């Protein structure tokens, strides 16, 4: 096939495994119980990243979604990756500030419908409707950050400045990279086709890798995750 964004995707998988294996070899060199909870989790979300990239860089995961008139590629691995990884960075994030069972309850919760309505969207056949499902994934985003930067960073305050900062580095990376994921899906294939799908695969693969990686990296150098 040779698609124009299969070099973002190879990249996307080279950048996801590595970053795998080094966690994985970080984590299971710690002793301390908690913080092998926070690796856990931490390495579980680039290796299913992992997994997806390189499925839909060996052809699978991409599916031909009819409307505008054209037959448009929509790679619904993507949601297959988020549908797990999104939930486990909150959890991360929620473990942090030592969040309530509710509170997490709720945010998987509200991350479970965001995957899903966006993926519904992303298969929509009605061009306008694609867009009704993108608004109700956003809305369900939007609660999402709203917890993350006014709930938690509230119970943040409970912990140590070593917590709470970290948390902070964390949320604010976590708000700015969740924050551009609709807008490159409303401009993308998914929506308006304003931007192409090398593009789009570009982008998408600079914001998982930022998201996963990234916030991976800044999580586990931290002394935050000790018990
Ligand atoms: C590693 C992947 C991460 C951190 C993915 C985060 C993804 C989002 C915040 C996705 C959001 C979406 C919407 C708000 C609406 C339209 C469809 C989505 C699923 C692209």
């Amino acid at each position: 096939t040779g698609r124009p964004e299969w070099i973002w995707l190879a990249l996307g998988t080279a950048l996801m495994g590595l970053g795998t294996l080094y966690f994985l070899v970080k984590g299971m060199g710690v002793s301390d119980p908690d913080a092998k909870k926070f690796y856990a989790i931490t390495t579980l979300v680039p290796a299913i990243a992992f997994t997806m990239y390189l499925s839909m860089l060996l052809g699978y995961g991409l599916t031909m979604v009819p409307f505008g008139g054209e037959q448009n590629p929509i790679y619904w691995a993507r949601y297959a990756d988020w549908l797990f990884t999104a939930p486990l960075l909150l959890l991360d994030l929620a473990l942090l500030v030592d969040a309530d069972q509710g509170t997490i309850l709720a945010l998987v919760g509200a991350a479970g419908i965001m995957i899903g309505t966006g993926l519904v969207g992303a298969l929509t056949k009605v061009y306008s409707y694609r867009f009704v499902w993108w608004a109700i994934s956003t809305a369900a985003m939007l609660y999402i950050l709203y917890v993350l930067f006014f709930g938690f960073t509230s119970k943040a305050e409970s912990m140590r400045p070593e917590v709470a900062s970290t948390f902070k580095v964390l949320r604010n990376v976590t708000v700015v990279l969740w924050s551009a994921y609709p807008v490159v899906w409303l401009i993308g294939s998914e929506g308006a086709g304003i931007v192409p799908l090398n593009i789009e695969t570009l982008l998408f693969m600079v914001l998982d890798v930022s998201a996963k990686v990234g916030f991976g990296l800044i999580l586990l150098r931290s002394r935050a995750i000790f018990g």
